[PDB]
């Protein structure tokens, strides 16, 4: 039975899974869950995933409710032996470490910022506070890229797929002018055929956020 | 060379690593980084871990900056063939899925609440708001425990070690009396010899929070 992905492409973690699915040419059934309308609280979806979150993957009996587990599972089943989720223990641990950075730091802070916009309206958000917190994430990623060409080493890994979607979302608001390594890396990610899977949901998120938050992202910020 | 763990045992994720180290008899060099004094910001540690977070593990050339990577790494290096980090793919994915629940949901929400105390003062925290957020996490774990004795299945895994330390920290404020499966699970975890590794840091966190929060837990 082929994998089933419950998804809303506005979510950066969803887009990371879509990028991997395109990159590896995985045949997956897509089932849309509209987060803006609250469909993640439908009784049947809640029973499947009590965290009421996307992405959620159903693959046979296996139910995964975190993008980072979905990325690892799909890499192991469809990029077996490959370099996205590298074979050598230390290289694999490096990728895992950066996946968890994305979960615990970059996504956490972007989520905090974007949900404050939705709850309060942009005009009432402490933007300087969130600018400091997300600039710190930029600094950390710049450090990682000062030591290696991609996030977790010399070649593309799951860490880049996980991080680039949330980075592109942060960068709707906050420019990368002061971060040359992160700009070079982001530009390189944008040249990948798989990055096409990030573009549509990023734009839909931009539209939804501007509407719900009553504001406009500065057009000059996003690297394009 | 033996692993080096940079730690402050007030941190629940740190305590999860301490529990695994005791559980597996890992010879580790502990290096205390006093988070209350901001030692995670001095130049050499920042250069080591720009996230300025504990636990941080240095094992040869490998530098891990997240408790869940540290748990997996130590289980793979020191408990190959064990049930804590099971080899079968579906079981391993299930443990991984719960480790990420701890990171993304349970710890995130407990960190939100505790941060609010430190930043705003306990007297100014919207306790009802955080009670709702953390009770939702209790509800989810109760569902996870519906038909299995542990978080990720019939046996103790890394997921239980990760979750129990944060759970004990949430439980400083919010009791478990309404969640029968979760309360029984927690009592069972407290019977593990390895759980002794959680006790000191939990008490030190309580004391530090009550001092800085200018308050006193229930
Ligand atoms: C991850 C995510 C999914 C869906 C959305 C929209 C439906 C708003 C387009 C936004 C985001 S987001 O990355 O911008 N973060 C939030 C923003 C607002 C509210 C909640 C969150 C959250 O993460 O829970
Ligand atoms: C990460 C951290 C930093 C500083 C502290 C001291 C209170 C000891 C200064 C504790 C922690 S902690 O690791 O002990 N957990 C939290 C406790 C309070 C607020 C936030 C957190 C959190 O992690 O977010
Ligand atoms: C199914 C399996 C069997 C044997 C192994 C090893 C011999 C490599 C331990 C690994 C796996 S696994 O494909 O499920 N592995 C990981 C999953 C999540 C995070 C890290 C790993 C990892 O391998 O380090
Ligand atoms: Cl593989």
């Amino acid at each position: 039975p082929k994998p089933i992905l419950y998804y809303d492409e506005r979510s950066p973690p969803v887009r990371s899974c879509l990028m991997l699915i395109k990159l590896l040419d995985i045949d997956v059934e897509l089932r849309f869950v509209n987060l803006f309308k609250g469909e993640q609280f439908q009784k049947d979806f809640l029973a499947l995933n009590p965290q009421h979150s996307v992405p959620t993957l159903v693959h046979g009996d296996l139910v995964l409710t975190d993008s980072h587990a979905i990325l690892i599972h799909l890499a192991e089943k469809f990029d077996e032996g490959g370099s996205l989720w590298p074979q050598e223990h230390a290289e694999r641990m490096k990728v895992l470490n950066l996946l968890l950075f994305e979960c615990s730091f970059l996504f956490r802070r972007d989520s905090d910022f974007m949900s404050a916009i939705v709850r309060q309206g942009f005009a009432n958000v402490d933007v300087a506070h969130h600018e400091r917190k997300l600039t710190e994430a930029y600094i950390i990623m710049e450090r990682y890229l000062e030591n290696s060409d991609f996030m977790a080493g010399p070649q593309l890994t799951l860490a880049d797929l996980s991080i680039v979607t949330t980075l592109s979302t942060v960068n709707l608001m906050f420019p990368l002018s002061q971060f040359p390594r992160l700009r070079r890396w982001f530009t390189a990610m944008q040249q990948l055929d798989a990055y096409e899977a990030n573009c549509s949901g990023l734009e839909k998120l931009r539209q939804t956020m501007e509407s719900v938050g009553s504001f406009q992202f500065p057009s000059s910020s996003a690297v394009v």
